[PDB]
């Protein structure tokens, strides 16, 4: 049977590592780190995720605030808030929770966060730095997927990795990290587009040593699609319950490793954000 | 038998479009576009490629200069020259021909070119904009591969593309463009890694509607790796004393539905797209 990797448990010990790094940095005489999160509107998924982020910040000794604004705010008002937080020497990390209302250009907002405070890694120069391996801050979800693979010990060097992506923003950063010269992953990588039918994806998945599903489609990954003992990482978030992309009971019979949803990649995203925030506070 | 796509012929159409775009722009009273190329040292392939670029510039109405420096140039003098050209208002496009001598850090050099003049798209800002679909300019070779596919009319949406890259810088931007939502192909893309087993790659190429080989090993792509009707695009450059691509051209010519030759395929398309990037930069 597949060994189940507890993302929650691994995230909790990464948080314990961050806490002691934070307490060391403060005992050494430095300002306690502070994370500011901007939340716009009433998306229930966004509010839940931001709650998990600020809870984790408390666990690791990082001060935090969630600044909640109504969905009717204008782009210029959001830019003014970001400029204020950019110039506030108490703020080490700044991220805007996405998605934003349609009258706000998401790309302009992310590029307005100071690159040094951009703990999500969404600023265009931080994206460029990540592609060129010139970075210091990785986006939290791809870095969390990498930490799962690395801390478990799943081999990548010369293996076949398949990533099924809902969008380029989701699958490509994951594949970027996994394809890169050794982070780094030194693996052959497929990034499947959502317009590729399930039957064609299957011919890619059956060859994969590592399957990473980020498609937001329930039951997209079933046991017939996986060679025996492959690692299956479920990033899908699907909604009166919450399910991933993987047929968990099904492929548990065939995979060598599997991550559950909830309790898998989700907690690792939050834990890697705390890593980025102590990184930002020390720069 | 495969259709043989003529890179020279498509590049000619693209260069005709740039010339018309340039003459109209000049007709309206604007400055003629100018491209500056910095060429360091005596790499014979680099000189040949830069000459192709400046010849294409002249025939489309774009002014050009190649600034040749010896390989023993220091990194500081190269940076000083780049800073001079960044501030020269006559210069719309600036590119540094790579590779540079070992004592020079090329990432520092590429990031020293003004992003507004970076017609190669190698500056870290422009790498990011390409990833985020914020760009004005695209790397010439990835954009050339895309135009070959798009202008020939080879379907990409939901199709299987394999890119066999010699490094991340080569394979990733090509894969990026083809994976992007429709440039952009909406395609599933495999990026095989350097030194990947030929039989391991075979398992992915067999499924591919489009095989893009950019690995620089002769005869990487033989017929037993292709499904019938597939499009094969040869980006390889190899000396064996003559230039050949990565594809066994005569062998794959039977199997494939489309094939590009080397020379005469991607090569001229790379040069032509740089001409597009240069008028884009001059237009700001
Ligand atoms: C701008 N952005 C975005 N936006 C975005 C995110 C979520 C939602 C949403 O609705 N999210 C859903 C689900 C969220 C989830 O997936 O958990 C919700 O919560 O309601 C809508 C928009 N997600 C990005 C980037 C970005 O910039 N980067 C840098 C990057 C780095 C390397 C490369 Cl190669 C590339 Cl391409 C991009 C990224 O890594 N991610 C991942
Ligand atoms: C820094 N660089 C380099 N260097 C480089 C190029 C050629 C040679 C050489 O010796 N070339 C030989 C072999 C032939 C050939 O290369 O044509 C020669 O010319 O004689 C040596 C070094 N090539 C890059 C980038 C880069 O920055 N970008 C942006 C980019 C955009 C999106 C993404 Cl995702 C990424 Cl990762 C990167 C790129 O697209 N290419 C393609
Ligand atoms: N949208 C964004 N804008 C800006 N920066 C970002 O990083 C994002 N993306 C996220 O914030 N993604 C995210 C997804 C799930 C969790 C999470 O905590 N999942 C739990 C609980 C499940 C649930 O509450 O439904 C689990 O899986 O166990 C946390 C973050
Ligand atoms: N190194 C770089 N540094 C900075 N920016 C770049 O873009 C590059 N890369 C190139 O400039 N790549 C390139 C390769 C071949 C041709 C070409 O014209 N090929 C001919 C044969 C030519 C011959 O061998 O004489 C053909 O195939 O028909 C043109 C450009």
């Amino acid at each position: 049977e597949a060994v189940v990797i507890s993302g929650r448990k691994l995230a909790q010990q990464i948080k314990q590592e961050v806490r002691q790094e934070v307490e060391e940095w403060v005992a050494s005489g430095n300002k306690r780190p502070h994370l500011s999160v901007i939340l716009v509107g009433e998306n229930p998924a966004s509010h839940s995720y931001v709650l998990n982020k600020t809870r984790a910040a408390a666990v690791v000794g990082i001060n935090s605030e969630t600044i909640m604004k109504p969905a009717s705010i204008s782009e210029e008002e959001l830019l003014n808030l970001i400029n204020k937080l950019n110039n506030d020497d108490n703020v080490d990390g700044l991220l805007v929770q996405l998605p934003l209302p349609e009258h706000i250009d998401e790309r302009r907002i992310c590029n307005a966060v100071s690159p040094d405070k951009d703990v999500d890694g969404f600023h265009v120069i931080n994206v460029g730095r990540m592609c060129l391996d010139q970075y210091s801050m990785l986006p939290a979800t791809p870095w969390g997927v990498w930490e799962i693979i690395k801390r478990t010990g799943i081999p990548t060097l010369g293996k076949n990795v398949v990533v099924a992506g809902r969008s380029k923003n989701v699958g490509m950063p994951i594949a970027m990290l996994l394809h890169t010269d050794g982070p780094g992953g030194d693996a052959t990588v497929t990034i499947s587009h959502r317009y590729t039918p399930k039957e064609q994806l299957k011919k890619h998945t059956i060859l994969a040593d590592i399957v990473i599903s980020a498609a937001g489609i329930p039951n997209l990954i079933t046991a017939d699609m996986i060679k025996e003992g492959a690692a299956v990482i479920d990033v899908g978030i699907n909604r009166p319950k919450l399910v991933g992309d993987v047929d968990f009971e099904g492929v548990r019979q065939k995979a060598g490793y599997i991550t559950p949803v909830p309790g898998g990649v989700g907690p690792m995203t939050v834990a890697m954000l705390m890593k980025n925030t102590i990184i930002a506070a020390k720069k």
